[PDB]
């Protein structure tokens, strides 16, 4: 056809075949063409962006520094070869010739309160603000908010934040060497908990674990640990590998296992009855350490915790108990020298002392 009309928001392209020089012409018009010119297409629509949405144009044509399209020595358009450009909202365009439209319209994406993007550099560039970005770069773009897209970064995935309820921790692990929220080195493979509540985001090499959920200490009840490593606990006490201590209520109301340590059990309370006494065997020392070989007796209105190590020689056993008619012959291996003995009588209560032997269970009357 020599006719050609163009509607208002369409375009073709022109080409000339003695200067070789394709063009763009934009309706309304009824186009007439000149003797050495091919119409290379009926008149195609504009591309219209939508407010809140984009595109992405492939082989985009170049523009100085007044936004204006360039031509070539011949009047060819000017384009960036192989690159890309980002269009949001604006007034209809054409498509210049050589311009590709790489993706069709597109929402731009809405980023809600407690999520991320989690985006990727597919290669070196410069920032926004001036800085430099490396390819296999990863980072958070942080919601809320709306993310513009950008030809050089992929978004890899939506993160979602972890809820921290009280009396829980998160446990992370480390993708790579990086420095947690706080600013704290942290190793690949490593693991913390995180224990602020609320809604935790973790960063993109922040690999996300399990809760941790508290264990509630009472006046009944001891956490035995083991150190699965040497580490510095809430309280600032340090412990080393395989060392084991408990946690009580005076320690705290509840406790986290951190990743540090390993739950052995809950120690119930042992209580002693005021006629009641008990042998420790293997009792721990002043110096924290179990004394082996050893015994303690403990007696008669006491309450406490079995320590690491430590263990019961024949469970909780009754005192004895002395009428009238009964007494107690006792030696002495210590007031009295060592070797010596004694008669005890009356009505009495006896707690063994092994510094002294009862001999003999005198019911002699």
């Amino acid at each position: 056809e020599a006719i050609i009309r163009i509607p208002p928001y369409h375009y073709i392209h022109v080409l000339d075949q003695n200067s070789n020089v394709s063009r763009v012409e934009v309706g309304p018009k009824t186009y007439i063409r000149q003797d050495n010119e091919r119409v290379l297409f009926a008149p195609v629509r504009m591309v219209t962006v939508p407010p809140r949405h984009y595109c992405i144009v492939a082989n985009p044509v170049s523009r100085d520094a007044q936004s204006s399209v360039l031509f070539d020595v011949t009047g060819q358009v000017r384009l960036r070869h192989a690159d890309q450009e980002i269009r949001l909202a604006q007034d209809p365009f054409p498509l210049y010739p050589g311009e590709l439209l790489e993706k069709d319209i597109t929402p731009l994406q809405v980023v809600l309160p407690n999520t991320a993007l989690h985006l990727k550099a597919l290669l070196d560039f410069e920032d926004k603000n001036g800085d430099k970005v490396m390819a296999g770069d990863e980072w958070l773009f942080e919601g809320p908010g709306t993310y513009i897209p950008q030809k050089e970064v992929e978004v890899v995935e939506i993160i979602q934040a972890t809820v921290i309820k009280q009396n829980q921790a998160l446990r992370l692990r480390a993708r790579k060497e990086c420095f947690d929220r706080d600013g704290k080195e942290r190793v690949t493979g490593e693991e913390w908990l995180v224990r602020s509540v609320g809604a935790y985001l973790p960063a993109v090499f922040e690999e996300v674990l399990d809760l941790v959920d508290a264990v509630i200490l009472t006046e009944k009840t001891a956490l035995h640990l083991r150190a699965r490593q040497n580490f510095k606990d809430l309280r600032g006490v340090a412990h080393r590998t395989g060392e084991e201590w408990l946690v009580t209520v005076q320690d705290t109301e509840a406790h986290v296992p951190d990743v540090y340590e390993e739950v052995l059990g809950v120690v119930p309370i042992t209580t002693l009855g005021p006629r009641h006494y008990c042998v420790i065997l293997d009792p721990m020392g002043p110096d924290g350490k179990n004394q082996l070989g050893q015994k303690r007796v403990v007696k008669g209105e006491k309450s406490f915790f079995l320590q690491p190590g430590e263990r019961l020689e024949r469970g909780i056993q009754d005192v004895y108990v002395l009428s009238e008619q009964q007494g107690l012959l006792l030696k002495a291996l210590q007031a009295h020298q060592a070797g010596d003995r004694w008669l005890i009588r009356g009505p009495l209560e006896y707690v063994p002392s092994a510094k002294v032997e009862v001999v003999e269970e005198r019911q002699a009357i």
